[PDB]
């Protein structure tokens, strides 16, 4: 019993509403009095390919934007940009609207989606800011809007709202601040993510889940150093690991009986010679999209 | 971007309350006036051995069962037993009673699971009933109550209650019937699951989703007959393939140009080589937890 979970997304579904540009639709994110979305929302297929934002927002009135909370329409009294976001103000405040903040994920951190289509919310799953500053998601046509974000107590953290697929496959977006996580624009036009990398502090704390779970085949008498470590994480395209990374994974740690140069140790033999056709917690790849906050929670 | 995905939590988070009998504490399910949970809530540590429900039901009061929605206590105004459930009639019904139908699923199929502790949701995740009719969920202790469901537009299925776990760390549970899945009762007795086999139409789904998405390693260019594929599936433990689920495979079919006597074939054959290492989709082992109606529906 250990696998991916969500966070529940009671909290945000209340938050999705529907935006509306002439023939483009996509979700918006409604607090309080405010709405947030893309702001290629604004953009014609011709626009898409490079768009003056500036310009093509200047000669919009409120009136252009249907924004739809379920059957009611919202009516923008009101509109600004702020970086690659739309701020649209509408007249009504969002009574489902949680105590929340907005943050900026790190990379390797984790977070829920809550994928939507017209404003409605159809799947919530969860992923990993990647160190290339992508997202591994599942984006269909329409799902621009759509969230990520981390539940604490009551408050909602947003992180992500979606914007592209790149060639590659994989997703870009933005926190809700407007600002691109890496180096993207939001421009048609191809770009490329930098070379992608192992989360090795996820990858640990996955190793430390398994333990706790009675999977200690991969587990040996051996240990290493720091500095010994990082040199086979780089042959195999693993993060460096860091001593602030060793004393997050402290907890863990102490509560397995197992080192955490130990436990490098161990992660070293599996990336040397494989698992030899082994499962770790089910998964015959080692699996780098749990943090260890995400452990200890499970 | 193929990835397990939850529907989302909201319709049932508000229908999830706390249920308390003397020092047992579990979740129920708060539909309109109805709060329903495991009947096991009215065992002791001694009852838990050999339980005879309807004498430990008589012998309780509605007094004796503490509810709570959040911050309020429900009041329970009566009880009955229905199968291996309580009904527990309270005073007020709930205002965020969704749209829902009580459904049985099938093995093979998918839904999703609201992990709740103390009547407050904490995950969401997404699992299937087993051939052998468990389900390998994620469930520690005070789980119990917990609802898995499926969403059909806005009408929220529910399917499952959560139970116990078995020796082997499976899961068993009811319907909202009370009636249990497979052949388990709740007396904490030595029950196990019979030996599960593999949902073959799953499997034949993510060789489909290889394909679609990119991997398309391991086909080949020959071809069985249906009677010929379930007979070697038995020998390995993997369902025999019904005449509704060669159908059910038509749209990833056609979609992909592969019959589905030709995956067939194909499975038949990397039943008998090995992925040799090379990763179908993200993982090297077979993935019997993904539907066809996951693979279009992504
Ligand atoms: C918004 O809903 C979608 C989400 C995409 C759709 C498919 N999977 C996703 O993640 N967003 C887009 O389609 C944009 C289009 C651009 C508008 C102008 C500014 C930049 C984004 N993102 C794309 O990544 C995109 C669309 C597209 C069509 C044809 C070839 C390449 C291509 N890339
Ligand atoms: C309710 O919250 C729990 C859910 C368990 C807890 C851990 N993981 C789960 O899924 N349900 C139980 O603990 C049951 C208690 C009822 C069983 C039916 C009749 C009496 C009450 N107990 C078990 O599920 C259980 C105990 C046990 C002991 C040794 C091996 C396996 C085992 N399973």
């Amino acid at each position: 019993g250990f696998r991916k979970m969500a966070f529940p997304s009671g909290k945000v579904e209340g938050c999705m509403v529907q935006v509306t540009c002439g023939t483009t639709t996509l979700n918006g994110l409604w607090l309080d009095d405010t709405v947030y979305c893309p702001r290629h929302v604004i953009c014609t297929a011709e626009d898409m390919l490079n768009p003056n934002y500036e310009d093509l927002l200047i000669r919009k009135s409120n009136h252009s934007f249907l924004v739809q909370a379920g059957n009611v329409q919202l009516r923008v009294i009101g509109h600004s940009m702020q970086n690659c976001l739309l701020r649209l103000k509408v007249d009504t405040s969002n009574p489902k609207t949680p105590k929340y903040k907005f943050v900026r994920i790190q990379p390797g951190q984790t977070f829920s989606v809550l994928a939507c289509y017209n404003g409605s919310p159809s799947g919530v799953y969860q992923c990993a800011m990647r160190p290339n500053h992508t997202i591994k998601g599942s984006f269909l046509n329409g799902s621009c809007g759509s969230v990520g974000f981390n539940i604490d107590y009551d408050c909602v953290s947003f992180c992500y709202m979606h914007h592209m697929e790149l060639p590659t496959g994989v997703h870009a977006g933005t926190d809700l601040e407007g600002k691109f996580y890496g180096p993207f624009v939001d421009r048609q036009t191809a770009q490329a993510a930098g070379t992608d990398t192992t989360i090795t502090l996820n990858v640990l704390a996955w190793l430390y889940a398994a333990v706790i779970n009675g999977d200690r085949w991969f587990l040996n008498r051996f240990t290493t150093t720091l500095n010994d470590f990082n040199l086979v994480a780089m042959k195999y395209n693993y993060e460096p690991l860091t001593q602030d990374h060793v004393d997050i994974l402290g907890p863990l740690s102490a509560q397995t009986g197992i080192a955490v140069l130990d436990m490098c140790a161990a992660l070293k033999e599996l990336l040397q010679n494989g698992m030899n056709g082994r499962t770790i917690l089910g998964s015959t790849i080692l699996e780098d999209e749990f943090t260890p906050f995400d452990v200890v929670r499970q």
